[PDB]
């Protein structure tokens, strides 16, 4: 019946031809392996994400507590979701952001100083993976002495959230990582409950729902939520950013001449190489897109990368171009989602990524690409295996 499958080996190598096929010939495409429909068009993805009543977040909550231990932001709605989401945003805004940024500069320069004498650096494996988890740890308030293990346990935890058909051995490891993470963080939450600091964990401890505070296991669940949410996409976007710029020397030069263009470059990178590729939702009642019928309980998976390359939303969608003027040839990209559950860390991510990119451009002179062709891996979250640059 249908022979093009998201789970073909060719898809993870290069999904762009699949994007083009699905939008034209099967915009709501059923995959029997996971009993879910994949949605490829910008307009349908946007409709799904903007109608939380019809397409809810019960899918995410399921295979998540096994590793989260309690309820995460996605499983919340109404005034609870708004209030707790505002609490988390408090940890990356106001005075917390003023204090956090100089620390992230320190993290960045410490990594640069570690590699500068070698005259090359892997933006993925030398910088991205290390900075991403340390930034998240600074945001939360976890001291960096054990960032090595924190990263290890995060990866096993993320693998569970971002995988579809994990075997019994893989499931048990991800669960062990979740327990090790919980063993490390509970004492920390106990300490900060006694002596508060200026970090996200302390914020969660001080939050007040009338006169009831978030229990210690829900603070950990939300802490793990933030650790996972903030770490994974940073590595990939940084690597994609410098790759696309170096693959387009002209645009790389424009960013050097007008450093203000770096924000536009990050946004175009998030559209072009969307690091979060899939957003699942659960259908709450009968519904039809084109002539594909959905039933209550069905699962739809928004294809963020496909939607951001939809020719109905962007002209020349498959070309990297930082000069895209929003003034249909341009639309707001879906890299941070949209609607009720849009990424709480969107503004922070843009600020943090611009900080890092500017510093890399300032300290690394005459950057030259060494990884002339990247190999990308992952279908749920996606990024290059390696992205090496050389410099003076
Ligand atoms: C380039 C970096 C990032 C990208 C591309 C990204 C992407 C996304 C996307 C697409 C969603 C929507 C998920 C859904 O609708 O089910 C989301 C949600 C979320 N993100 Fe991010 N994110 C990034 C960075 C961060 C950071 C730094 C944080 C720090 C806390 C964060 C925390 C969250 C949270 C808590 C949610 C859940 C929002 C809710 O349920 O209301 N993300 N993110
Ligand atoms: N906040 C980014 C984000 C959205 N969905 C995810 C799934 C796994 C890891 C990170 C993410």
């Amino acid at each position: 019946k249908v022979y093009n499958s998201i789970f073909d080996q060719a898809y993870e190598i290069d999904p762009i031809p699949y994007f083009n096929f699905l939008r034209k010939h099967d915009p709501v495409h059923y995959e029997e392996s996971i009993d879910a429909y994949f949605v490829s068009k910008y307009k349908d993805v946007k409709y799904i994400l903007k109608n939380n009543d019809i397409f809810n977040t019960k899918t995410l909550a399921k295979r998540a507590e096994p590793v989260m231990k309690d309820r995460v932001l996605a499983q919340m709605s109404g005034q609870e979701h708004k209030s707790k989401k505002k609490a988390i945003l408090k940890g990356m805004t106001g005075k917390y952001l003023e204090n956090l940024m100089p620390i992230l500069e320190k993290r960045t320069n410490d990594i640069i100083n570690k590699h500068i004498e070698k005259k090359e650096i892997d933006i993925v494996n030398d910088f991205g993976k290390v900075f991403a988890v340390q930034s998240s740890m600074d945001l939360l308030g976890i001291n960096l002495e054990n960032y090595e293990k924190i990263r290890e346990w995060h990866n096993g935890i993320a693998k569970f959230i971002t995988s579809f058909n994990l075997n019994d051995e893989e499931i048990k490891y991800s669960l062990e990582c979740s327990d090790k993470l919980e063993n490390y963080l509970m004492p920390l939450i106990k300490d900060r409950k006694k002596s508060t600091k200026d970090d996200l964990i302390s914020i969660l401890l001080e939050y007040k729902n009338d006169e009831n505070s978030i229990s210690d296991t829900e603070i950990l669940a939300l802490s793990l939520n933030v650790l996972l949410a903030a770490t994974e996409p940073v590595d990939k976007t940084l690597a994609y950013l410098f790759y696309n710029l170096l693959k387009n020397p002209e645009q790389f030069e424009s960013v050097k001449n007008n450093p203000k263009l770096i924000k536009n470059a990050i946004i175009e990178t998030l559209r072009y190489n969307s690091p979060v590729q899939l957003i699942p939702r659960q259908v709450s009642k009968p519904f039809i897109f084109n002539n594909t019928e959905l039933q209550a309980g069905d699962t739809v998976i928004c294809m963020i990368g496909s939607a951001n390359r939809d020719p109905e939303a962007y002209s020349n969608p498959d070309e990297f171009n930082i000069h895209r003027s929003s003034d249909t040839s341009h639309s707001q990209n879906l890299s941070f989602g949209t609607g009720v559950h849009t990424c709480v860390g969107a503004s922070f991510s843009l600020i943090q990524l611009e900080m890092v990119a500017i510093l890399l451009l300032k300290r690394l002179k005459n950057i030259k690409l060494k990884t002339m062709e990247i190999t990308e891996h992952g279908i749920y979250t996606r990024g290059p295996k390696s992205m090496v640059i050389s410099f003076d």
